[PDB]
C-alpha cells in the first residue's frame, strides 16, 4: 500500500468525493435489497402502495424528515474547514467505515448473540484480534465497547475482580495459595493469578463467587492511582464499580503535563509501608487537553523495581485518544520498528512528507511499553476515524475474560446488546487501513505533521495592536497532535489580564449557534486550574514573568487549544497557503478585542 | 389525528416492497448533506481536486476500498440468517426497523455529532432532550426526564446506580449535617421515600456537593443499603448489574413467580417482611413489564399498593420497572393528548383510532392496571431497539423526578445539560442515535395515534396465532399429537408444547419439542425457504421453580415426573411483525403452517 492516497478515503470538507460515496452507497443498498428479495407472496403489493392512505403516510414521513433536516442543517456547527479550523473537535470519518455501517445496519444484527448476526460477530472477533496485535499482546484479546468511558469502567472491573482472586482462591481451596501471607496475596502479579486460576480448574466457578463479584472486601483491594488531570470517566468508574471516590488517588503531573513518576513512586511506597495495596495505576497516552503521553515505560520499570520488594500493581493504559498512534511504530508485518530505523521506514511508507525527527524518543519508549499493561482503552471514534459510537478495550491475556464472564461475545463484556453494524464499520476501517505504517501510520502521521507545522508557525508570532505588542507563547512541543498556546501583552505581568485577553480572543475566533459568516481562524479554549493541575503550569507561567504569588491569586491560566485531526495540513504547500491568512485573522481578532 | 396512518408505508418490507422509496429518500438526504458541506459556508479553495481524483494512486486506493467493501458485502450476505417473512417466521427475533428511523440515522451519521457535550452537536443534543421528555410523557411522569442509553442492560445498571446512591443519601446527610435529619433513627433514614430524600437534598442547598461526596459515591456503606429483589426469571443484566455496581451478587434476592410467570406478590411481601423484621433494608424491587421468554407483565399496581401498605409500618423500597420489552406498549393507553384512557373506554378509543382490526377485548384488566401504575416507579428501562423498532443500538431510561439526576451527576432549574455526559452512566454517544429515535417518535407519536397502532398490530397478530394453536391436532405415524399453548399472552409472545396424547413421559415430550425445533429452524447457509420457523427454550427448575407445575400437571404429568425431568421444553414466538394483524393475511398462512407442522412431525418420527 505504499501509494495509498488518504484523499480518496474521506467525503471531504467540501464533499469533493460526495459522488463516490453516493455511488458506493447505492451499490451496497442495492445488494441488500436484492438479498431480501432473492419466495412468495408479497405482504405489501401495488394495491397497498397506490392507496390514498399509503401516499399520505409517505407524505407524513417526508414531513418529519424535512423537519429533522432543518434542525440539523441550521443548528449544527459549521463543518470543519482545514487550514481555518484549529479547535479541539473533528467530525470527519473514514468513508469505508460510514458505508459499512450504512450497509450492515440494514440487517440490524445484534452482536451479543452470534445467531442474530454471524458475519458481524466474526468481524468483531477479528477486530479484537487486530487490537491485540496493535498493542503487541501475543496472547491477548479485545472487543468493541459503546465508548471509551465504558472501556475505562470495564478496565477497572477487571482490575477489581483480579485483585480479589487470590483471597477468593484461599477461601475456596487454601492449598492453591499455601504459605502466602495476606500482603502476598494482595501483591500477586496478574500472570501468576491467571496461572493459579487455570490450575484451580473446575473450582473456577466457586472461586468467582468469592471474588469481588460477591460485593465483599472492596475497600481491602486498595488504591486506584490516576494522573491529577485524569478524564472524569475515571472518577465515575471508581464510583460505579464500588471501590469509591475515596479510593482514587491523584498523582501530580510534571511540566510536560505527564504523570510525575518520582511522585508516583513516593505515593506507592508510602501506601505500601502502611500495608495498603495498590489496586492499579492508570497511565494516559494522549491527555485530553495537552495530548501528553505518560512514560508508560518508566511505570513498567518502576513496577519491576517494586516487585523485588513485594509490591505489585495492575497497569491500565488510557489510550482513548492516543491508541491508534501505536500504528506509527509497527512495520508491514506488524512488528515494532527499532527507533534508529524509524525515520527510514516512515520515509519509505510516506508517513511524513519530510525526512526529519518527528517522534520524541520518550514518546517512542512509552508506546513500546504498551504490551506490558494488563489492559488498554482505545477509541475507534476518536483517532480511528470511525463514526460514533465505537470505543474499545484490549486485554493482555485472553484468560482474564474468565474473571468477569457470565454464562459467546455477550458472556465476556460489560455491556448487553450492541449493533453488529458497529463491528462492520470498525472492521472496514481496519481492513482499508491496516494498523501499521502502511495504513493508519499514514493517517496518524499526517495529523502529527500538521500539528508540527502549526506549532512551528505559532512560536514566532508577534502583533502590534492599538499601541500594544502581543506575542504568542506555545505551551510545550506537542507529544502527539495537540498544540496549545497563550497570547500575552509584552511586559505585562498581570495574569488575570492575560486570562481575560485569551478568553476575549477565543470569543472572536469561535462560532455561535446560527453563524453563517465563515471565519478565517477558529480556535478552542480551556482553563488549566490549580484544583486539576496543581503546580504543573507554574514553570510555564513563571517563564512568562508571572510570579508564584500571581499564580495563586488568579488560580488558573486560560489556554488556546487545538487538536489537529485533519490530514490535509501535513503538506508544506497546503499549510503555507493558510499561514499568512491565519496571521491576518489573529491580527484582526486582536484589533476587535482591544476596540 | 393520524387516523388513516398506513403502517405498510413505514417499513422497507420483508420482500423490499418499499426498497425504491427507501433508496429515493436516502439519496435525497445524502444530497442535502453533501450540498450543506459544500455551500452552507462558502469557501476556497478545495483541499481535494480533479488532479488528485484522476491520479493512479487515488484510483488504485478507490479500487482497494471497493475490494474491502465487496468482501464485507459477501460475508454478510452469505452468513446471514434468511430474512424473516411474516406468516412463515414464528420465532423470537425481529430485525425489521422503521424506515424513518433508518433514514434519520443514515443522514445524521454524516455529521457524526457526539451527544456527550451540547456545544458539539446542538441539533442532535436538542433531539435527545426531546426524546427524554417523550419517554417521561409516555410513562406518565409529570416532572420526570430520560435519555437514550447504549442498551437496556446498561439502562438497568443505571437504574441500580440511582437506587444505590439515593438509598445512601440520608446517611450522607447525617454525616455532613445531622440537623437535616435530626430525630430519625437509622432504620428510618433507610426507609425514607425517594421524594422526601430529594426534598431534603434540595434543602441541603449549598452542602449538596459534600453530601454527594459522603454518599455511596465514596464507596462507604454499600453493604448497609439492603437487598435487591428481582423475579426469579430476571434478565441476567441484573445479577451482572449488582456485581458491577458494588453491592454484589450476594445482595440479589430472587422472588418466586406464579403460574402466569409474573412475580408472586404474596411471596414478595413475605420476603420483604422477613428482611424488615431483622432490620435489613430493601434497596429496591424490580417489576418486569414483558418478560424475556413469556412476555408476562408483573402486577406493578399490586407492587405499588404493597409499598403503600408497608409504608404505614415504616418500610419503603425503590421501584424500578424493567420495560425493555414492554415499554412502548404503554402507548396503547394514551389518547391523542397523551392522557391515560379509562379501561372501559379502551375498546371504543381503539376502534376509533384503528388500533385493532376487530372490536374485541385484547388487553387483560390486570395488564391495564399494571401499565397504569408505571408513573409510581422511580425509574423505568425502555429499549427503542426492541419494541420501538429503532435500529440497534438504542436503550432508554426514564426517571420519575428530574431532580434525581443530581444524585449521580459529575461536573467536568431543569434545562438541558451542557454536558449530558455529566448526567449519565456512559460517555460519548452518537447524535445519530438521538436523530433516529426522534424521527421514529415524530413519525409515530407515543399514543394511540402512532405507536398504539404498531404495538396493537403486533398484539392482534399474537392473538390470532394463539387462537390458531389452541385447537390444533395432528395424526403422525399412528400417533395422536396435540398443541398446548402455555397461557393466553399478556403481550405479544406466544408459547406452546407439542404432546403425544396419553403419553406421560415428560422426558419424551421434551425430546419431541426439541426435535421439532430442529426441523422448524434454519442452519447457517440455509437456502431452502421454510414454510415454518420457530424458536425454543427450556423452563428449568433452577430459574423457574414450580411456576410451570400447574401447567405440566394440567397436561397429565405428575409432580414426580416434573422433578425427574427438572424442565419443560417450550416452543417460542415473539410476534413483532405488524402484518399478521389482518384476518386476510393470517388466514392465508394458517393452513400452510398446519401443513408444515404435519410434515415436520413426520420427519421427526421417521
Ligand atoms: C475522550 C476520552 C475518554 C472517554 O472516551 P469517550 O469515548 O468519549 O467515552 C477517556 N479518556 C481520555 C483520555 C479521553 O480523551
Ligand atoms: C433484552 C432485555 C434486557 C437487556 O436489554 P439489551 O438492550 O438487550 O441490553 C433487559 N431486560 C429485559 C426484560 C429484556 O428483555
Amino acid at each position: 500500500l505504499k501509494d495509498l492516497d488518504l484523499n480518496a478515503l474521506f467525503i471531504g470538507d467540501k464533499a469533493e468525493n460526495g459522488q463516490l460515496y453516493k455511488d458506493l452507497l447505492n451499490k451496497l443498498v442495492d445488494e441488500h435489497l436484492g438479498w431480501r428479495k432473492n419466495s412468495d407472496p408479497n405482504m405489501i403489493g401495488p394495491e397497498d402502495q397506490n392507496s390514498p392512505a399509503f401516499k399520505k403516510t409517505v407524505g407524513h414521513m417526508k414531513t418529519v424528515l424535512d423537519q429533522l433536516s432543518e434542525r440539523i442543517r441550521t443548528e449544527s456547527v459549521p463543518w470543519h474547514s482545514a487550514g481555518r479550523y484549529w479547535g479541539h473537535m473533528n467530525s470527519e470519518t473514514l468513508m469505508p467505515a460510514l458505508l459499512a455501517y450504512n450497509y450492515a445496519m440494514l440487517w440490524n444484527g445484534n452482536n451479543v448473540a452470534y445467531e442474530s448476526s454471524p458475519a458481524t460477530s466474526q468481524m468483531e472477533e477479528e477486530v479484537g484480534q487486530e487490537f491485540a496485535r496493535l498493542m503487541g499482546y501475543d496472547y491477548g484479546w479485545g472487543h468493541i465497547v459503546a465508548d471509551g468511558s465504558l472501556a475505562n469502567l470495564e478496565g477497572l472491573w477487571y482490575a477489581r475482580n483480579i485483585k480479589s482472586l487470590p483471597f477468593a482462591m484461599k477461601e475456596v481451596n487454601p492449598e492453591l495459595v499455601a504459605g502466602k501471607s495476606d500482603w502476598e496475596l494482595l501483591n500477586m502479579p496478574t500472570k501468576e493469578i491467571m496461572d493459579l486460576l487455570e490450575n484451580a480448574g473446575s473450582q473456577i466457578d466457586e472461586v468467582k463467587k468469592r471474588s469481588a463479584r460477591s460485593g465483599k472486601n472492596l475497600q481491602r483491594l486498595g488504591k486506584w492511582l490516576v494522573p491529577q488531570t485524569k478524564h472524569y470517566s475515571w472518577m465515575k468508574a471508581a464510583d460505579i464499580i464500588g471501590i469509591g471516590l475515596d479510593q482514587v488517588v491523584p498523582v501530580p503531573i510534571d511540566s510536560n503535563y505527564r504523570m510525575d513518576i518520582q511522585a508516583l513512586e513516593s505515593i506507592i511506597r508510602k501506601y505500601a509501608a502502611e500495608k495498603t495495596p495498590i489496586l492499579g495505576v492508570v497511565g494516559v497516552a494522549g491527555s485530553t487537553e495537552e495530548g501528553a503521553v505518560d512514560g508508560i515505560d518508566k511505570i513498567v520499570a518502576l513496577r519491576q523495581k517494586l516487585q523485588k520488594e513485594g509490591i505489585y500493581f495492575y497497569l491500565h493504559v488510557d489510550a482513548a485518544y492516543g491508541g491508534y498512534a501505536r500504528a506509527l511504530f509497527l512495520d508491514e508485518d506488524d512488528q515494532f520498528i527499532p527507533y534508529k530505523n524509524l525515520q527510514k521506514v516512515h520515509a519509505e511508507n510516506h508517513v511524513f512528507t519530510e525526512d526529519k525527527e518527528y517522534i520524541k524518543p520518550e514518546v517512542y519508549a512509552a508506546y513500546k511499553a504498551f504490551d506490558q499493561a494488563e489492559s488498554i482503552t482505545i477509541d475507534p471514534h476518536k483517532m480511528g476515524y470511525v463514526p460514533y459510537s465505537a470505543g474499545g478495550i484490549v486485554i493482555q491475556d485472553i484468560r482474564m475474560r474468565d474473571t468477569i464472564s457470565y454464562f459467546l461475545l455477550g458472556a465476556y463484556i460489560l455491556e448487553g446488546s450492541k449493533a453488529g453494524a458497529t463491528a462492520a464499520s470498525v472492521w472496514a476501517a481496519h481492513h482499508t487501513l491496516p494498523l501499521n505504517v502502511t495504513g493508519y501510520g499514514k493517517l496518524e502521521g499526517a495529523s502529527i505533521e500538521g500539528a508540527h507545522r502549526y506549532y512551528d508557525f505559532l512560536k514566532n508570532l508577534k502583533f502590534e495592536v492599538a499601541g500594544k505588542r502581543i506575542s504568542v507563547h506555545p505551551l510545550i512541543s506537542p507529544d502527539f497532535n495537540m498544540v496549545d498556546y497563550v497570547l500575552k501583552e509584552d511586559g505585562n505581568d498581570d495574569l488575570i489580564e492575560m486570562n481575560r485577553l485569551n478568553h476575549a480572543f477565543y470569543e472572536q475566533a469561535s462560532y455561535v449557534k446560527g453563524s453563517l459568516y465563515g471565519k478565517e481562524y477558529i480556535v478552542s479554549h480551556t482553563d488549566f486550574a490549580i484544583p486539576d493541575y496543581g503546580d504543573s503550569p507554574l514553570a510555564f507561567v513563571e517563564s512568562l514573568g508571572f510570579s508564584e504569588v500571581e499564580w495563586r491569586h488568579a488560580g488558573k491560566v486560560t489556554i488556546i487549544r487545538a487538536s489537529v485531526m485533519t490530514p490535509y495540513m501535513n503538506q508544506r504547500e497546503n499549510f503555507d497557503y493558510f499561514a499568512p491568512r491565519i496571521k491576518k485573522a489573529i491580527q484582526a481578532d486582536l484589533e476587535k478585542v482591544y476596540a
